């Protein structure tokens, strides 16, 4: 475990949810803030709740709420995560009221990849909804962040603190039977996409008694008139993901790889993202240079201690590269990426031989940036690798690095 109360500062109160509190907190040396969940202990249900939780942790995606670090002391443990400043996508429904095919695909391809890669890794949120889906900022096509999962197995939640009758726009009808497989994650994002296009819930009622009535019949229509100016395409991913059935009920990646989703995330990189292109390109390949130990530091500190702020500009270049949209760099992604930077730049592929092609580099880079062996390149390594190593070169952040196991402490790095 460890020291919460050495390391941070509590700020302020940011929001109650089921299992506990979430406060606004500030690190004490790097004066970077932080959201944690203070979660009593006699509310639990502690070597398997690490455990847990520390599957929690190592969820690396763009569309995931990061989590740090758990701590404990003898009262509480503290579960402490990046900080998101946009609210709820909920806030957002209700501005807006509806909005247009391509925000609505935008927004829900990042649902649908974030969900997607918790089933992934067997995790199933259970209650998904526009409550638990957070902006990360205020900026304009910011990235949406699922949040308030994960706890359910470990510790009890207080009923009363949650907001049951909002939940039940968005629960499938197997959970009215006591089931909670992935597929019940796939019928709640139909619920937000069907809200999202139209402004109204699909199973809708005075109170919770009349919805709920209408949730376990299934049924539902496309019969309000802002039905007629949306296309067929939406329309049949919704009546794939609002199946009565779960084994009929298509799963998350084919709700991510549906024709409606990619015509509207078909980002692709430009002439204005080569400065960034070639930024990154030349600190992947110094990463890529380091020894194993230098790689599995630098990881470090880019993963827990960067901000926001400061990945920006990668985080958009990420996405470009990402074709398929699940949040994550494949071997192939890295090869198209290499070759469009090459034709944006007016250079043929075929110069780089006069030592080898883009296909033997990428080949020979991914066992380096999949430190983790997992297969494709998570966003804290591209991140990691991709950064400008100078950033990472603060004296606060080396401060914490070293504090979490000096002056030689700072040569090694540099
Ligand atoms: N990472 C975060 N950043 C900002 N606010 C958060 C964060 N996590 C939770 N909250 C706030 O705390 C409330 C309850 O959290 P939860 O119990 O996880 O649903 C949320 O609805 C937000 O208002
Ligand atoms: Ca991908
Ligand atoms: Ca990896
Ligand atoms: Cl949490
Ligand atoms: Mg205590
Ligand atoms: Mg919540």
């Amino acid at each position: 475990m460890g020291t919460f109360a050495e390391r941070y500062n509590i700020v302020c109160m940011l929001g109650k949810g089921s299992f506990g509190e979430v406060l606004k907190c500030k690190d004490r040396i790097t004066q970077q803030e932080y959201a944690v969940k203070v979660i009593n202990k006699a509310s639990a249900k502690t070597s398997t709740i690490l455990r847990e939780v520390e599957l929690l942790k190592k969820l690396d995606h763009p569309n995931i709420m990061k989590l740090f670090e758990i701590l404990e002391d003898s009262s509480s443990f503290y579960i402490v995560g990046e900080l998101y400043t946009g609210g709820e996508l909920f806030d957002e429904i209700i501005k807006r009221k509806r909005f247009s095919e391509h925000d609505a695909a935008r927004i829900i391809k990042q649902v649908f990849s974030g969900i997607t890669y918790m089933h992934k890794h067997n995790i199933v949120h259970r209650d998904l909804k526009p409550e638990n889906i957070l902006l990360e900022s205020k900026e304009k096509d910011c990235d949406i962040k699922i949040i308030d999962f994960g706890l359910s197995t470990c510790f009890q939640q207080n009923t009363k603190m949650k907001d049951r009758i909002g939940t039940a726009y968005y629960i499938a009808p197997e959970v009215l039977r006591g089931t909670y497989d992935e597929k019940c994650d796939v019928w709640s994002a139909g619920v937000i996409l069907y809200i999202l296009l139209s402004g109204t819930p699909p199973f809708y009622g005075k109170n919770e008694y009349d919805i709920l009535k209408r949730v376990e019949t299934g049924k539902y229509a496309f019969d309000l008139p802002q039905w007629r100016t949306i296309s067929d395409d939406a329309k049949d991913l919704i009546r794939k993901m609002l199946t009565f059935h779960p084994s009929l009920r298509i799963t998350a990646t084919q709700c991510l790889e549906h024709p409606w989703i990619q015509k509207y995330s078909s980002e692709t990189p430009t002439i204005s993202d080569l400065p960034s292109l070639e930024s990154a390109m030349t600190n992947i390949r110094q990463f890529q240079a380091e020894k194993k130990l230098a790689q599995a530091a630098l990881l470090y500190m880019a993963s827990k201690l960067t901000t926001l702020d400061e990945t920006k500009q990668l985080t958009e270049i990420f996405r470009k590269l990402d074709t398929n949209n699940d949040g994550m760099l494949d071997r192939d992604e890295l090869v198209r990426g290499y070759h469009e930077f090459m034709r944006l730049k007016g250079v043929d592929s075929n110069s780089l031989i006069q030592g080898s092609t883009i296909e033997d580099q990428i080949d020979s880079l991914m066992p380096l940036l999949d430190m983790d062996g997992s297969g494709s390149i998570e966003y804290s390594e591209f991140i990691a690798s991709a950064i400008d190593r100078t950033i990472l070169l603060s004296r606060e952040r080396m401060e914490r690095a070293f504090k979490m196991f000096f002056n030689e402490f700072v040569e090694m790095l540099q």
